[PDB]
């Protein structure tokens, strides 16, 4: 059948491709397309640190954890294989730092050698008092994305740069089934109040010697003006800002100047990392994930709607979760339709 | 009084700094001078990956330990000043794999979070079956020597390029106070059948992703044989190679795609590392470090003599004990001298 994907960020491609991979041989003809205004390294997947951490406190939708597990596993089965970096992936391990005692993560056990930091290692960062260290994953956004196309490409998916204006302009277009992935931007295909920007700006720079990330909390000032630094795949993100409702695209010198003053004071050696570029993205904020499925009607046209997005600051972190979920629903449309 | 540090290794350096440091202010005219036919980048001390690790087995002599544990202390005691990177040194966390059950390192309350790694950890590297899981430190030799040059220079040590033929003629120059820190190449200057190269060969590859240093341990094939792989400060160190004897100087290829071979195997990520070096250097092994005081005398010549040499594969490791010690004797060489 007929499926179009629009958006081409982590979500919609690794949906197309999960959908695609794992329904291709239960339904002969089955045509995906990728429609998208933005591909990388357009989109806010390619701003994304990349780190896999979820958030502190255990989600509403309390079905989002195993989202971010499965995630988490799909990744580790790729560490030892030969194709990982190129998949942009790399284990990493790092600090979360605090300003007092936390409860730990419901994540603790996901992730590898959840520990609490002991005193020694607290003065290697003299102003927070209490932490954690961690093992994990590093999936890079643009990186990610190159391969997901590529793999979607040799699976025959394709792929147009375009401005989708309407569902049922699609569903006019003759889809069949359509999976929203428009991130943030999704509301204006359907409005969604509860969706919004959570901007973040970020500083890249040249800074090899870091190799381990240190993601600062602060309690008394929402979770993201801390500093953290990431280290990835060939640069280190000087990161430091996420303000809900701003839709300002542009990077602004204050965030500059905040984040830039406040990584230098977690880490000083910085004073020498060349900066290599400053980006900045709206991670799709909303209370909960919004995955379901959703039948739209134009007239006689009966086109089903699995939506997939609102996936915050977490994307890359629970991206494969989603995914085959859409795919389970993706499973019961074809399953009313009888194959 | 006049002091001359033969070598411009880990070794000298810190010593003549650290001598330098304590005395400067107290003893009247001092007067130290650096001896040395090589300086980095051409010292044994640039080959070396730079990561802090006493062997796997127990301290040959008790002073052994506190050394390290000494040298560990005053490095991270660096760890949060703007500095480190530029001292050649940034912390970095890892792995220690065996093929079986093996008892803990003396060390290992001396590291940051050692801890034994779990299966799921383990899996990442399949050939392996049992493991530890440390963060550590790097302080890499020829960046440190660039520092530590620096600051001596600073305090005005003058360096001299020369081959030193006998301590009798050093002696001769006026020499006070001579210390010995000819590593491998110490027993021209008095035969010691203790001393031995312990040659390694490395390749250093560009491969960014790789952030956690990962030491194989083939017990029957001996320390330092078996792959190992360690992300420095800008590249990252591919090794595994220790002949004890062999004092052939050149890169080998076997050598090479032993390594090669190995780590690309604990590693299949390297697939795509740009290969930028390939390194060779004679480790000085003995026994146990020979760091103790010695009266040359020639004919009416009163000179003592400290030596400080035989550090092994673990020179940085434990470079800053070692120092501390020649300096207590010097010291005392100074107050038999009463100042
Ligand atoms: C600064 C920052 C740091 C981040 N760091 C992390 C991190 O470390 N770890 C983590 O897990 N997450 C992180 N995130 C979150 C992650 O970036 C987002 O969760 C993820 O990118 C959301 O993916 P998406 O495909 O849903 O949105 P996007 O990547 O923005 O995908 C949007 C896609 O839909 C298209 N589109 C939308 N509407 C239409 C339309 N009408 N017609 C056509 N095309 C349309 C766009 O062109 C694009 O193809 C970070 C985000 C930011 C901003
Ligand atoms: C491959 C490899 C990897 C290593 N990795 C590590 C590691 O990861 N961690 C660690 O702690 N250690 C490591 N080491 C060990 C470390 O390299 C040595 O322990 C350390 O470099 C010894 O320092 P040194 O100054 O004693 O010898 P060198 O650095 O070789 O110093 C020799 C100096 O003395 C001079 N010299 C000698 N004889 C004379 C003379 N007659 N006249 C004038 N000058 C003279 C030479 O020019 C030079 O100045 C490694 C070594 C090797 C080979
Ligand atoms: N996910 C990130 C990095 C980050 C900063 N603070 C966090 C707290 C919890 C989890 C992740 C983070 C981002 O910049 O969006
Ligand atoms: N010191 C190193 C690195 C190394 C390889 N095997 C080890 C075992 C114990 C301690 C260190 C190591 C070197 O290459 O000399
Ligand atoms: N080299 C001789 C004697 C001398 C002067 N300064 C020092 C320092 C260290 C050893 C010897 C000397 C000279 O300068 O006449």
């Amino acid at each position: 059948m007929r499926v179009v994907v629009i958006g081409a960020g982590v979500i919609g491609l690794s949906t197309a491709l999960c959908i695609h991979e794992r329904y291709h041989s239960v339904l002969q003809p089955l045509d995906v397309k990728v429609y998208a205004d933005r591909f990388t390294p357009f989109t806010t997947t390619d701003v994304a640190a990349g780190l896999w951490q979820p958030y502190t406190s255990e989600p509403s939708n309390p079905q989002e954890a195993n989202w971010n597990q499965q995630t988490f596993n799909y990744l580790l089965s790729h560490i030892g294989s030969p194709n990982a970096a190129n998949m942009g992936l790399t284990p990493v391990s790092g600090y979360n730092l605090f300003r007092e005692a936390v409860p730990d993560p419901y994540w603790k056990d996901m992730v590898l050698g959840f520990r609490k930091l002991t005193p020694r290692e607290l003065d290697m960062f003299p102003d927070y008092r209490y932490g954690w260290f961690n093992t994990s994953l590093i999936l890079e956004g643009r990186k990610y994305l190159q391969w997901l196309t590529e793999r979607l490409t040799e699976r025959g998916v394709k792929f147009f740069l375009r401005k989708v204006e309407s569902f049922e302009e699609v569903a006019r277009g003759g889809a069949d089934v359509i999976i929203n992935c428009t991130g943030v931007w999704a509301g204006v295909l359907q409005p969604d109040p509860l969706l919004q920007p959570g901007r973040g700006q970020i500083i890249k720079v040249d800074a090899p010697w870091l190799k381990n990330f240190i993601i600062t909390h602060d309690l008394e000032r929402g979770i993201y003006n801390s500093p953290y630094i990431i280290p990835g795949l060939q640069a280190v993100t000087l990161g430091g800002t996420f303000q809900v409702g701003n839709w300002n695209e542009i990077n602004n010198i204050q965030d500059h100047n905040t984040i830039w003053e406040g990584c230098c004071r977690l880490e000083p050696t910085l004073k020498d990392a060349k900066i290599v570029g400053e980006y900045t993205g709206f991670r799709p904020v909303r209370p909960q994930v919004r995955l379901e499925r959703e039948q739209l009607r134009f007239g006689s046209s009966n086109t089903e709607v699995i939506h997939n997005y609102g996936h915050g600051g977490y994307g890359l972190t629970i991206h494969w979760g989603c995914a085959l979920e859409v795919a389970k629903l993706f499973g019961k449309v074809l399953e009313e339709r009888n194959l």
